[PDB]
């Protein structure tokens, strides 16, 4: 009963204005036990290392009855007018601390939209 564990979709937009975009990780079918799932952004088109992101990764640690759970990713507003830019968040095999799974949506395209 450790859970079944997903992000919302698989696909989200987000303004080159948002600032802080959080991510939510839901936990299905059963919130028994100490689960901890790994997590990472992924280049596309648009640059990590806090260009047009900051780097995010490591791991979300759900406690006994915890359900839902936050990554924030800093997203980097600019002066320049260009394409939509895309990258992803993965989430990996989630460990217990009967084993808890990964549900339906473990990828996520971010679409930055311009801002101009
Ligand atoms: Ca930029
Ligand atoms: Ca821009």
């Amino acid at each position: 009963h450790a859970g079944i564990f997903t992000f919302e979709e698989p696909v989200t937009h987000v303004s080159e204005s948002i600032g802080i975009m959080e991510v939510k990780v839901l936990r299905t079918s059963g919130a028994r036990g100490n689960v901890i799932v790994p997590y990472k952004t992924i280049e596309g088109t648009a640059r990590g290392g806090g260009e047009d992101f900051e780097d995010t990764c490591g791991e979300l640690e759900f406690q006994n009855d915890e359900i839902v759970k936050t990554i924030s990713v800093k997203v980097i507003d600019d002066e320049e007018y260009e394409k939509n830019k895309t990258f992803f968040l993965e989430i990996g095999e989630p460990r217990l601390v009967g084993r808890p799974i990964l549900g339906e949506h473990t990828k996520l395209e971010v679409i930055i939209e311009e801002s101009y």
